[PDB]
């Protein structure tokens, strides 16, 4: 059991570089439109406090350099949709996959294709945090990198990377250009709210632990859903809903461990700690696998 | 720090399915050759102790079903090299990247593209353990999945998955079909061998922690490599090689911390424990990030 991303090839074939002045970042090329963060229209003067409609009106198509590898694509139109810029180009992307734009919920996971100057460099899994940040791996030049899931040949893009907060966590938008979380596309210090732990994911990963032979944390205690929720809340864990319990059923049935029983084991983990021990090789409770992630991998 | 894989696209375009009778697994299509585990020529009652020479002589090109999705690639030649089959097909793969075949050492990491029936399903980072196994994530149908690194536009293939051992770890070969470790391609319980901690990578992780301003564990001492190696073994850590010292060069230069001084620091952590303290947020020392991996994530 390891963190596992979707194969990135369908997204690699869409990554380009977008430049405006000395400002450069990554864009997503689908059919005849390139999508990228609007921040690219900022000179370093603008970055601190942009008025974007103002900066945009003062721009022309020829102010946009789009490169796809070696070839420069010519911009025939531009528009802004929230924090996303859309550049119409004269040429369709022959590698466009079947795709959708979706907005994800906290707790859900996705694969991130980190890219620099329109070149893919790495792929990994992240979760949307309850506080709407993501704990990614991103360096200068990563702006515009995207996150996605794949289902039967369809790429559902759900994230476009914008910025890193002071704490080192990451903030960005969906592909309609709306931020996840209370952030703005301005170069100013922004804090996120207090984060909480994705309880249903921890339960899923506990079930992974059992499928993979790691069982030391199971107990014979039991608990009601409400009494587990009281303890979870006390520990800044998200509450567990009946929907979450239902979604855990296939894992429960697989291992023969009732959901409320796995809740009782987790309760004890919260109250006692792991007493030096590990689960699935981790000293910490892991909350970035979903029940689907677990099922798919197991 | 996160475990990060290379983007998988260049390898996704090389994945095929190979089937002999009803036995089926994944193959790798580069130019006009498909490479796959020779295990594919075993029927069920061959799997336990195959005679691969014997099984192969009975084979013709027309026994091999190779498919790129639903498209069949006609086989026009076949041969066996150590534990891999090579099938010459009549079409050069237009998605072939620039590539090489490499044999890695323990400690080196690589991306694995897990595949089922020729269809890629996931990608993740693995390190080669000192006992020549990997701690992968693989189900039934994953045989023939490959591990790789990408350096610029060149894919270096280093691993072809064969089998899961009784403890749940994985064993396979390089792309010349030579197993990593004492294993054989027979469906027989084989035990891994006692594993050890990858010292070179723990050192890289300590350098990473220094780069990030986390440096309490830096002590005031130095060591010879021999002394360090002798102590290392008493704590089930791997001894360092000359090549290890060399691959730590960039990190040593970036931090100003001589390799042997960092060895002295690690030695104290071995002999004294962590004093209820952490490094990069953690009480456990990470041994699956190579010096290259750390440089990649920090700069
Ligand atoms: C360490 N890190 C982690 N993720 C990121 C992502 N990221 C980034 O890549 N770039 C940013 N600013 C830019 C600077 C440029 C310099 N040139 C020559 N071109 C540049 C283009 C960009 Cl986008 N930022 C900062 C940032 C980006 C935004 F989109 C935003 F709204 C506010 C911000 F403060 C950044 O975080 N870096
Ligand atoms: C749980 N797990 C993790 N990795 C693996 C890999 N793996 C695999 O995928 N297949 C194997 N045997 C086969 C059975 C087949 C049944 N049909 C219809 N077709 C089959 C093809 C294969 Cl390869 N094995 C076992 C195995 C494979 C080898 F290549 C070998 F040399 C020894 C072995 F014991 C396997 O481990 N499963």
């Amino acid at each position: 059991f390891r963190k596992m991303a979707f194969p990135s090839g369908k997204v690699e074939g869409c990554m380009v570089q977008v430049t405006c002045g000395t400002t450069t970042l990554n864009g997503l090329w689908l059919d005849d439109v390139v999508y990228c963060p609007r921040h690219v229209i900022c000179t370093s003067e603008d970055m601190l406090n942009p008025n974007y409609e103002d900066l945009l009106i003062r721009k022309s198509n020829h102010n946009f350099l789009v490169q796809a590898g070696n070839v420069q694509l010519r911009v025939i139109g531009h528009s802004m949709q929230n924090c996303v810029l859309k550049l119409k180009v004269d040429t369709a992307n022959p590698k466009t996959p079947k795709y959708k734009f979706v907005r994800i919920q906290p707790g859900q996971t996705f694969s991130v294709l980190a890219c620099y100057n329109g070149s893919p460099s790495g792929v990994y899994q992240c979760a949307m945090r309850p506080n709407f940040t993501i704990k990614g791996s991103f360096l200068n030049g990563s702006c515009g990198s995207v996150g996605f899931n794949i289902d039967y040949d369809c790429v559902s893009f759900c994230y476009m990377h914008h910025m890193e907060l002071p704490t080192g966590v990451h903030a960005g938008t969906d592909l309609e250009g709306n931020f996840y979380g209370p952030f703005v596309d301005r170069q100013t210090a922004q804090a996120a709210g207090t984060d909480t732990t994705i309880t249903v994911n921890v339960l899923a990963w506990l079930y992974a632990a059992v499928i993979n032979g790691d069982r030391w944390f199971l107990n014979r205690f039991t608990t009601t859903l409400n009494d587990f929720n009281l303890v979870a809340m006390k520990y800044n864990y998200e509450p567990l809903t009946q929907d979450h319990v239902d979604i855990l059923g296939p894992l429960s049935a697989q291992t023969g461990i009732a959901v409320l029983d796995m809740c009782a084991s987790l309760k004890e983990l919260l109250q006692n700690g792991m007493n030096g021990r590990t689960i699935l090789g981790s000293a910490l409770l892991e909350d970035e696998f979903t029940p689907f992630d677990v099922v798919r991998q197991c």
